C-alpha cells in the first residue's frame, strides 16, 4: 500500500494519516462540504470534496468513496469507524472493483451480523457486571495474536465516557485465559485484521462472550500505551499481505493507561450535545506519556450533523493510582472557551472515592449520580482579586499597545499607575459572581501594589502577565501567597484556569449598552390601525401606517410590552408628535 | 500525594518539583522575604511567604512550615537537605499533625543522632 484513502474525518483520519507519514503512505481524505475546512483535509496530501454536509450524502456514500479512489489511484481503503467500517457490501464492491479494504473479509463480516450466528460458531470452537474488551489480531497467514484486554465498563447512555488500559480486578491467569479464548473465537469466525472480543464478567471472574467488534477501533491508543504496538502500522503491514510483525510472546504489559472523552454537550440537563464555536482551545502539555489526539482546532465549529466528540486524552504512568493522578492534573490543563463541556464531569468521575478505589462496575455512574453534577460554588475572595487584577492589567495591554503606535513614545500617561498628586487613587470596580454582585475597592499604591478591600478585608495584591505560546498567564501575588492562572477574556467573562478549578467571573454590563410610546412622524390621515388593547407586540413591529401628504409611514416600537389604549381610530387626523398607542 | 510542600530552596527545589510535574504532583514552596523572585517560586503551583530573610526565621522554622502545609492542604512534607532534614522533632510534629513526612520515621531519626548508638546497633548486625 503506497497510498491509501481515509474515507471519514476528524480524530481517526488524523490518526491513521499521521502513521503514514511515518511510514511513507500518502494519504487521501475526503471532507464533503462540511469539514472543508477541518484538520484532515489539511493533513492529507490530497482530498476530495463529495455533496451535502449529512453523512448519508458524504461518508455513508458507496460509490463517491470508489470513486475518490479510482481517481487517486488509491491501493487501500481505509473505513475507519462509524461510516462504512462494519459495510459488508462495501468490503465486497472494492473486491470487485480492485482494491484492497484494509479490514476483514466480506466472509468475516456477513456471518457476524446475525448474534447467533456468531453464538454459535464460536461456541463450537471452545449484579455490578463489567465490560471486558480483549483484543484479537490476526493476518492472511493463519496466524493470530492477542493484546490485553480493557475495563469498558463505566458509561452513560450506553456511550463509553473513560477506559481503563490494562483491565485491573484481575489476575494473571484470567489475561492469559481471556487471551486464548478470544484467539479461538477470532479463529474460528476466520478473522483477519484488528477486532475485539467482548466479555461479560461477574464478581468471581466467570467470563462470558456476548460479541464482537470487526473493525480497527478508536479505542485502541489507551491500549497501545501498555504493551509498546502501533496497531495502525500492523494493520497496514497485513493488509498488503505480510505476517504479524510481532508474536504472542513478545506482548509486554507495562503500567496503566487510561483514556478521558471530551464531548461538546452540557450535563446540566443529562446531556445533550451542543453545537458551537470554540474561541479558545488549549490542550495539556505534551510527554511521551501524555498521548493528546484533537480532531478541532481553535476557530472551528463543532456540527450537528456528526460525532459532536472535540478531544481524546490519553495518559500512561507506572502504576493505577499514577495514571490516575496524571489524568486529572493533565485534564485540569484542556480548556475551552465558546460552549460548555463534560471536562468537570470527567474530572468529578476520575476524583470519586469509590472510582479510586476500585469499585467499577456497569452502573457506576447512575449509582453515584447525584455526587457527579455539582452545583456551581461561590469564588473565594482571592479568586476575585484574581479576576479584579487580570481586567486591570488586560487594560493596561491596551494601552500599551495604543502607546506602541503612537509618536509620543516614552512619554508619562502612558504607565497605567493611577499616580495622583498628593494623594491616592481608590477604583470602585463590581464584580458578579454567579448571581449576587461584589464590590472591590481598588487603591493604587505607589509601588505598583494594589490594595483591595473586599466588604471589608484588604488584601495586597500584585502580579502581571507572561505569555507561553499563543496562551496569556496572570501571575499573582495575594497577601504573600504565589499562584498562576491562565488568562482568558471573552466579552464579558473572565476565565481564571487554574490547577485547583476553573472560575468564571461576570463584568457587568451598563444599562446604555443593553437598552437596544411612539409618535406621529407627520401630519397626516391613518390608513390602517393594527392592534389594540390586550394585545402584545414585540419590538419592531407595525402598530399603525399613516399617510402625511402622500408618504406611507409605518410606525413601528422601540417599547414593548402590552397596549393599553389605542388613542386614533383609522381614517382620522393624527397631528405632528402626537402620541399614538399606550404602553401601561 | 496529591500535594507537596517542599520546605526548601534553590537546585533541590527545582529538583524535586520537576518529578513531581512529571508525576502530577502538585508542588507548594515557601520563599521568605528573600526569595521573592527566586527560580523555585515561579515553578511552584504555590508558595507562601513566612518573614526575615535569614533561615532561622523562615526554613528552620517548625511551626510556620506546619501551618503552610496545613492552609494549602498540603498531603506530604519533603524537607530536602539542610534545614529540617535531620529535625527528629519535625518529623514528629509531622506524624501528630496528620501530615506524611518524606523521610525515615522518627525512631529511625533519634538513634541516629549519637554516632555510639548507631554503631553499636549496626556492629551487633555484621
Amino acid at each position: 500500500i503506497t497510498k491509501v484513502l481515509i474515507a471519514n474525518r476528524g480524530e481517526i483520519a488524523c490518526r491513521v494519516m499521521r502513521t503514514a507519514k511515518k511510514l511513507g503512505v500518502q494519504t487521501v481524505a475526503v471532507y464533503s462540504e462540511a469539514d472543508r475546512n477541518s484538520m484532515h483535509v489539511d493533513m492529507a496530501d490530497e482530498a476530495y470534496s463529495i455533496g451535502p454536509a449529512p453523512s448519508q450524502q458524504s461518508y455513508l456514500s458507496m460509490e463517491k468513496i470508489i470513486q475518490v479512489a479510482k481517481t487517486s489511484a488509491a491501493q487501500a481503503i481505509h473505513p475507519g469507524c462509524g461510516f462504512l467500517s462494519e459495510n459488508m457490501e462495501f468490503a465486497e464492491l472494492c473486491k470487485q472493483e480492485g482494491i484492497i479494504f484494509i479490514g476483514p473479509p466480506p466472509s468475516a463480516i456477513r456471518d457476524m451480523g446475525i448474534k447467533s450466528t456468531s453464538k454459535s460458531i464460536m461456541a463450537a470452537a471452545g449484579d455490578t457486571p463489567r465490560h471486558v474488551e480483549v483484543q484479537v489480531f490476526g493476518d492472511h497467514h493463519g496466524n493470530a495474536v492477542y493484546l490485553f484486554e480493557r475495563d469498558c465498563s463505566v458509561q452513560r447512555r450506553h456511550q463509553k465516557i473513560i477506559e481503563e488500559a490494562p483491565a485491573p480486578g484481575i489476575k494473571s491467569e484470567v489475561r492469559k485465559k481471556l487471551g486464548e479464548a478470544a484467539v479461538r473465537a477470532a479463529k474460528a469466525v476466520n478473522y483477519v485484521g484488528a477486532g475485539t472480543v467482548e466479555f461479560i464478567m461477574d464478581s468471581k471472574h466467570n467470563f462470558c462472550f456476548m460479541e464482537m467488534n470487526t473493525r480497527l477501533q478508536v479505542e485502541h491508543p489507551v491500549t497501545e500505551m501498555i504493551t509498546g504496538t502501533d496497531l495502525v502500522e500492523w494493520q497496514l503491514r497485513i493488509a498488503a499481505g505480510e505476517k504479524i510483525p510481532l508474536s504472542q510472546e513478545e506482548i509486554t504489559l507495562q503500567g496503566h493507561a487510561f483514556e478521558a472523552r471530551i464531548y461538546a454537550e452540557d450535563p446540566s440537563n443529562n446531556f445533550m450535545p451542543v453545537a458551537g464555536p470554540l474561541v479558545h482551545l488549549s490542550t495539556p502539555r505534551a510527554d511521551p506519556s501524555t498521548r493528546i489526539e484533537t480532531g478541532v482546532r481553535q476557530g472551528d465549529e463543532v456540527s450537528v450533523h456528526y460525532d459532536p466528540m472535540i478531544a481524546k486524552l490519553v495518559v500512561w504512568a507506572a502504576d493505577r493510582q499514577a495514571a490516575l493522578t496524571k489524568l486529572r492534573y493533565s485534564l485540569r490543563q484542556y480548556n475551552i472557551v465558546g460552549l460548555h463541556t463534560n471536562i468537570d464531569f470527567l474530572l468529578n468521575l476520575s476524583g470519586h472515592p469509590e472510582f479510586e478505589a476500585g469499585n467499577v462496575h456497569t452502573d457506576f455512574i447512575p449509582q453515584h449520580h447525584k455526587q457527579l453534577l455539582l452545583s456551581r460554588k461561590a469564588a473565594a475572595k482571592e479568586s476575585l482579586c484574581q479576576a479584579a487584577l487580570g481586567l486591570i492589567l488586560k487594560e493596561k495591554a491596551m494601552t500599551d499597545t495604543f502607546t506602541l503606535q503612537a509618536h509620543d513614545q516614552f512619554s508619562p500617561f502612558s504607565s497605567s499607575s493611577g499616580r495622583r498628586l498628593n494623594i491616592s487613587y481608590t477604583r470602585n470596580m463590581t464584580l458578579k459572581d454567579g448571581k449576587n454582585n461584589v464590590a472591590i475597592a481598588v487603591t493604587y499604591n505607589h509601588d505598583g501594589s494594589y490594595s483591595m478591600q473586599i466588604e471589608d478585608k484588604t488584601f495586597q495584591v500584585l502580579g502581571n502577565l507572561y505569555s507561553e505560546g499563543d496562551c496569556t498567564y496572570l501571575k499573582c501575588s495575594v497577601n504573600g501567597v504565589a499562584s498562576k492562572a491562565k488568562l482568558i477574556i471573552l466579552e464579558n467573562t473572565i476565565y481564571l484556569f487554574s490547577k485547583e478549578g476553573s472560575i468564571e467571573i461576570d463584568i457587568p454590563v451598563p444599562k446604555y449598552l443593553s437598552s437596544v410610546g411612539p409618535l406621529a412622524p407627520m401630519t397626516g390621515t391613518i390608513e390602517k390601525v393594527f392592534v389594540k388593547a390586550g394585545d402584545k407586540v414585540k419590538a419592531g413591529d407595525s402598530l399603525m401606517v399613516m399617510i402625511a401628504m402622500k408618504m406611507e409611514h409605518t410606525i413601528k416600537s422601540p417599547k414593548d410590552g402590552t397596549v393599553k389604549k389605542v388613542f386614533y381610530r383609522e381614517g382620522a387626523q393624527a397631528n405632528r408628535h402626537t402620541p399614538l398607542v399606550e404602553f401601561e
